[PDB]
């Protein structure tokens, strides 16, 4: 919108947002349903993204309760409304899915560092939300599962690309085509978690990471993330040119100050 | 061909094929030569690929005996016929090598999951065959070696791309330009094996993986593999579009049933 | 130049070069400043690259003393000359940075295998130098840090691409946007080191790697490195074609001998 979602509107969609200076914390807030996700949840995540204050540069996504997210609410695969919105002509459906994917795409923005702090299960859409973030910090209780193929579906919430980046195509095939669940130890071995900590220490681990990030100047953090996101698809000559162009802008700003 | 290779024809090329419903098992069957590969073997692997029944969605490649494959039969580097076929103008040679590479390229098909179950040495062409599969399960006896450069040759049986995907360019350079042999522990550390099991347990490990794969519906498995194979080279916007296009086709099929 | 830099010229830039047959050893030689790098150092590294004898196929980069490199000399961020050269219109600056990046780009050449042998800290530009090499062998004393963002700068000495290749985009974001220091154990876990050895064993480990590399014929090593560098950005069909084209050239040369 132009208007940021209100706390009341977010509560109706199963979310909480708090902002403290440069840090925004989004909490999945349907513990009674193990933070199962709905269309409304996804479109409100997109609206949070589109309306975040310019000063926010770090976004932490957490769940309430012991489970990060059990994935799509199973009510979404029936006729009636969910979270007040009507569930899932082909063009229409395509537009709807695109609208949901917007809730995950913004987590890649160069001007934020997005962090998923995952306890318990992150299943399907929930795994994809965690994959969509820059960084994952897992509790030792975390369990990850790309469940969609077991349901007859593909992963369509933008998780395929980060999965392949993290684990390689071959392991991605094995995880997705078995739809198996992996524990935090395995997740760490496969580079799916940047850090694994004891459950009781997850909030402190997130806070420590946030403090490290805040200590690096915002503009250099943003420029560097933008460079890193381009590096895999550019040839080396091109990437060197992109790097130097970015450095010229940093030097120009530092000269102004 | 139109016609699948017969068991007799395959035996003359050093191979066995058995099909049981949705699963095909190809066994390299020259244990007396440590499953060294020949031109005939490669072109018959291509013909198996081209003629597989539509119902087959899983392909397991194994060796007979303690060695997966010692790589190219050293008789291939002389004048006389091998396996009845004449060994390796420049255009002709190029066509011949292309014909051999077809024996490995089909293992990437989206409609199959290919699994290499590797005991003992997988050298050169043998390593490349294992690399060409989606998944590798290694015995604790497995030893892998990209030998070609030590012989004055390059890897030309399609192994370079999967190697780089699995281990990264830098480690790939180190493994290939030293032509060193690595053991199963190292192979697991480097992501070259998805699983390492005791030698006596390799058949059971393959069966367990096959059972997991069969439990996921075929059409969703195929669509998801197709998505995963595209993810590395697409930008994120494009991959999101590809994902949603694939989901629309899944939803349309699920609606028909 | 046409002329290789002299030992005297290199000493003035903080470097030593020795060549013994097929192996060149470049040593960063300002231990009193912890091998901090300067513009002159970078441009002389480029000149070493451009003038290396054709017979050199292996390049080892080491530091004198306990620290590989503390990164850019802090004198480079002031008015006066450094190493006799004047420090860092926008076009001019762009040309200057491009000239420095040439000191790192040549380490990717297909006709060499470049090896960084790292003790102690490799910070910023120093980390990027190590990243620019094909292979890193670390002492157990090694500490790596992408410091630039903490200084308000981006990494612009060509390190972004190898970093992302080695560790994946997500971990690269975490390392760069925290500007944190990692130890050799972590570096090994993240694939930043191909090998980690005890400090006293680093020279022997480098020598052992050099011996393995020399045992593989030069032309096959060069062709294979060239193939590996292309594999990530090519589709599989294309890479198979590139591989076979390269094999035809190997077979033609082997037939001549
Ligand atoms: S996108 C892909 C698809 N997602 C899924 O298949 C996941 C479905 N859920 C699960 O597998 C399990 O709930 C787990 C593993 C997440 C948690 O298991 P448990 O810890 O045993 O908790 P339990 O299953 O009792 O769940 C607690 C409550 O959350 C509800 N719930 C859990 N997941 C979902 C969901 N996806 N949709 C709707 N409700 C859910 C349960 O129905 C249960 O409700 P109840 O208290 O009224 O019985
Ligand atoms: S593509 C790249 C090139 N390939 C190669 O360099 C591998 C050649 N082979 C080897 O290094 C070894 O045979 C190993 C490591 C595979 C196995 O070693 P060992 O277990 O000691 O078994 P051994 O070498 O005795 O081999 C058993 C038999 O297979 C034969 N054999 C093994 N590899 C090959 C091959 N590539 N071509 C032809 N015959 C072979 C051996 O000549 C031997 O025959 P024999 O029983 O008539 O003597
Ligand atoms: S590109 C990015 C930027 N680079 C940096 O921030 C690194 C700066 N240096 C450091 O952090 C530290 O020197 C370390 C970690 C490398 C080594 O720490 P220590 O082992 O405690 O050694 P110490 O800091 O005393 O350094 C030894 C000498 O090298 C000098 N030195 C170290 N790094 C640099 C540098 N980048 N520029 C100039 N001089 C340097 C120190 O000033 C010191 O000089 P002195 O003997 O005249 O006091």
């Amino acid at each position: 919108q132009t208007k940021a979602p209100t706390a009341e509107e977010l509560a109706a969609a199963g979310l909480t947002l708090t902002i403290d200076g440069e840090v925004a914390r989004i909490t999945l807030s349907r513990p009674h349903r193990r933070n199962a996700m709905t269309g409304r949840m996804w479109t409100e995540l997109a609206r949070i993204g589109h309306t975040l204050p310019q000063a926010v540069r770090i976004v932490v996504i957490t769940g309430e309760g012991p489970t990060f997210s059990s994935g799509i609410d199973l009510d979404m695969f029936q006729a009636g409304k969910v979270d007040g919105e009507p569930t899932p002509s082909t063009a229409a459906l395509d537009q709807v899915i695109a609208s949901y994917q917007e809730g995950f795409l913004w987590l890649r923005r160069a001007d934020i560092v997005s962090i998923a702090a995952v306890r318990g299960h992150a299943i399907g859409a929930g795994f994809q939300l965690a994959l969509s973030c820059d960084i994952r910090i897992l509790s030792d209780t975390a369990q990850l599962c790309m469940k969609e193929p077991a349901l007859g579906l593909v992963p369509d919430l933008t998780g395929t690309q980060p999965l392949v980046e993290l684990v390689g195509v071959n392991r991605a095939i094995e995880l997705c085509l078995t739809a198996r669940t992996i524990d935090a130890a395995e997740a760490a071995q496969l580079r799916l978690a940047e850090r694994v900590v004891a459950d009781a220490e997850l909030d402190a681990a997130v806070d420590a990471l946030v403090a490290q990030l805040l200590a690096v100047p915002a503009a250099a953090a943003r420029a560097t993330k933008e460079l890193l996101l381009q590096a895999g698809r550019n040839d080396l000559a091109t990437q060197a040119r992109v790097e130097r162009t970015a450095q010229l802008a940093r030097l120009a700003e530092l000269a102004k100050a």
